[PDB]
């Protein structure tokens, strides 16, 4: 079966959102207007991602966002949810004539009949994307004529620069939420810029002439040290003095790697620049984003980043007018787009399937199932991590496991860990009554061609639900090898649900 | 619920038991019992019954007892199951969901039911994730009825350690790494004595603090030991082979041998079990084994006793620096040796390389892999449409993906450029497709894309098929689907491999 009844309804005056594209704001408003099995007018029932497409298609790394519109059909619409996106399938297990095309069919009175419940017309849902809880809807063309169309937002409108009315737009979404004025951020990215060329006058000491990789950086470090020295920068130097992300040196390599790919044609050129940054590595360093958080992110400090690293740059391209203005037009682009990715929802590392990487291992769980603990009965669950290694062989010491008093136990006996199909069974041993250890009994390594598969079995003694009250932990820790000696850890983190 | 496919009656059925020391000679005897699963168990394998077989007060360094099979006379029914929930298995069953599964399935009711004339069943399950195997389980009272012959005796063998049980799972493989660990023990020895009896290496034993110093002192130390210990003619394969790849540098062997020195307490130092159990639980272990990327490049019994040896000297040497140096030469060698054995036998093991299947493919920073087992299969055979979806994420900063390199077949395969997209935590990116050739297509996200801790991509790969011929192999050049990170002039390359498959 092909169509999702629970995400099928219909609905009087059904709404959507469309992204619009600069120069076409106006002129859909006055209605809409025109592979071939998918051929239609799209839509999604999130604005947000509406305002995606929104964007200059000549220069999408940086052009003009146009806006968003909300388009409405009056009566009713039915929404037909799909389960694929292969139409020779959907097409069999709907009898269509295979010839003509989909989105045509699903225009015709015949097709309204079938599948309308009585509604007016269909409109197609689909999933959105692969990490998104949006849909997308497919509108035949000529069905859309009966849309009238208002506007949401104009980003043009609001006169910003760059894509900054897109992008703050979208934080709207998110009300943890990096909510920045870029306005802001653009002055005193200025002011500071200029606060500064005017001891920064090490441009003295620099030899002004093309040198040797390593001297460039060299010398770039003594230059960053010298500069956050600088008032203007002093919480700048406060907040990137101990991570090794945020360290001069890499400040110095992000804008030796910026001087090397920047020739002139592509530094007069905003939409060439910033594809040309966009591919390097690095760019964590500038924008304070380490493992898994953004740490940049007031106005000041990210102003502070941005000001210091142009004027890297600037001292950089001797060495190997464009670090102040294309080169700060892109990179703010790009924070944009990361700080945009952070604010979505998603899944943490060793969330779901999601892969926990740390130490050269890379662990997750087999399949979302998996990650699930259910309870409310009594019995058993089995639950797989997949477990391998970036390059040279390093042991799983192994495991640490909830345990619950009396309501939730590890089997002892099908609990066991696999290595390329090796099967190693584990000595299990209670902490205290809420931790058990189980560690292998033969000894597990892992590595590149080398990967293993930890398979935890519970056992319920109760049909009694579990209480958040009753667990302390919320993953299951596996153990890597000794490093105060400390075991590598690595985090799978389950879920409570109830059976259903 | 019942794997039809892999059930079926037989005539002679046998299989495979690991047996403990003492146990190889009276199991022989027939099998006695010493709780929804409880029973006999077997394998299809005897290899993977060999695993079973080591004494169960020293599982990591103890004693191997040996391999028997096990025939039922007459007509055995292999009934395979596709869960091991016993409830489940009951209930989808229609039977008592009172008695054990088990203790059920050697009753005539069952036999009767299920057993397709044969006279007793024999419940059939998959060894384990990554293995092609199966493990039987035999009803206690119906396995009375099993002969029982040796397949093998690893202590008879009389070798050292659990060299016997190894080389015998070695057979497996007819690349395979197949050592005689008898002559690498023996040429062990005698480097380690040969090395202990030349000149710079007595004379860089004097330079030796003999005293605890710090570490970073031990080392710098351990350093100059090595590169004084390699310029002796019995370690020379080791020089030369050990010259270029980091892995194996003198500061490595340093960082290892420190590393066994601070963690080698006196009572540990003279239990061989204890000492594998501390030796099993360091990292560095490829330094001295000669593995890296993906491969295990010691593989002379020559080098292998060369880097053992050498590897002694200089724990030997990292003793008092960092209780007895006794150590270095008598349980460091033994336990070292059994975890060598250890990581040759799972890379003899049959399995999926990184970015085949839904193994992950980790370089650079970068874990990418197929979503699923089917996304890896490019299907064949049919006009139509096909999609695949590849996961991405890195390990901590934002890194860039710059594009893709696609396949395609001049006339047969194409990318379907308009369903080809990548989303990043669900912000749908559409691409840009250009022909490189006829035979390679490279696809650019249309705005950046970044991934990192906290960030993933879904990479959807679209392929669209113009002729329902098959594809053949003189048509696609590569098996894998080429995913570019940042630009170092050249792009860090992830593969993900695919395979051509029919339909079914």
């Amino acid at each position: 079966d092909v169509v999702d009844s629970s995400k099928s309804f219909v609905m009087e005056n059904f709404s959507s959102y469309h992204g619009t594209k600069p120069g076409y704001v106006d002129s859909i408003q006055k209605g809409i207007q025109k592979d071939d099995d998918w051929e239609g007018f799209y839509s999604t029932d999130n604005k947000y991602d509406a305002a995606g497409y929104s964007v200059d298609n000549e220069n999408p790394l940086s052009g003009k966002a146009g806006g968003v519109v909300k388009v409405t059909y009056p009566g009713l619409t039915k929404v037909l949810a799909l389960k694929v996106d292969n139409a020779e399938t959907i097409k069999k297990e709907l009898g269509l004539s295979l010839t003509e095309p989909l989105m045509e069919q699903v225009g015709t009175e015949e097709f309204i009949k079938r599948f309308g419940d009585g509604a007016s017309r269909v409109v197609l849902s689909l999933p959105f994307a692969e990490g998104s809880s949006s849909v997308k809807y497919i509108n035949n063309w000529e069905q859309a004529k009966a849309l009238s169309v208002e506007l949401e937002i104009n980003f043009e409108t609001r006169g910003k620069r760059g894509q900054d009315a897109m992008y703050e737009y979208m934080a709207q979404a998110c009300a943890s939420c990096i909510n920045l004025d870029w306005d802001v951020i653009r002055d005193k990215t200025k002011t500071k810029i200029e606060s500064l060329k005017e001891p920064i006058k090490k441009m003295s000491e620099s030899p002004n002439k093309t040198v040797s990789e390593e001297k460039a950086k060299q010398y770039l470090e003594e230059f960053h040290q010298t500069a956050l020295e600088h008032p203007e920068l002093s919480e700048l130097k406060t907040v990137t003095g101990t991570n090794p992300v945020f360290a001069g040196a890499n400040y110095a390599a992000w804008a030796v790697n910026v001087a090397q790919v920047i020739d002139s044609e592509t530094a007069d050129n905003l939409e060439k620049t910033t594809a040309a940054l966009s591919i390097l590595p690095g760019i964590g360093s500038v924008m304070g984003i380490a493992d898994g958080a953004v740490h940049h992110n007031t106005e000041e400090i990210v102003a502070q980043s941005i000001a210091l690293s142009s004027l890297m740059v600037a001292q950089a391209i001797p060495l190997v007018g464009f670090a102040a203005y294309n080169f700060v037009e892109s990179i703010i682009n790009l924070f944009q787009v990361v700080h945009n990715s952070y604010n979505r929802p998603a899944y943490s590392p060793g969330h779901k399937t999601q892969p926990f990487l740390h130490d050269g291992y890379a662990v997750s769980w087999n399949t979302v199932e998996d990650s699930i603990i259910r309870t409310g009965f009594q019995g058993e669950s089995g639950h797989d991590i997949k477990i391998t290694a970036e390059n040279t062989p390093l042991p799983i010491a192994g495991v640490l496991l909830p345990t619950i008093p009396g309501k939730l136990d590890v089997n002892k006996s099908k609990t066991h860990i696999s290595v390329n199909g090796r099967k190693i069974r584990m000595r299990c041993r209670a902490i205290d009554g809420d931790v058990t250890f189980c560690r292998p009994k033969s000894p597990v390594y892992v590595g590149n061609g080398v990967h293993a598969n930890l398979h935890v079995a519970f056992h319920r003694s109760s049909s009694e639900k579990i209480h958040s009250n009753e667990i302390s932990s919320d993953s299951i820790g596996v153990l890597g090898y000794q490093k105060t000696k400390v075991n590598s850890k690595l985090s799978l983190f389950f879920e409570i649900k109830s059976m259903a």
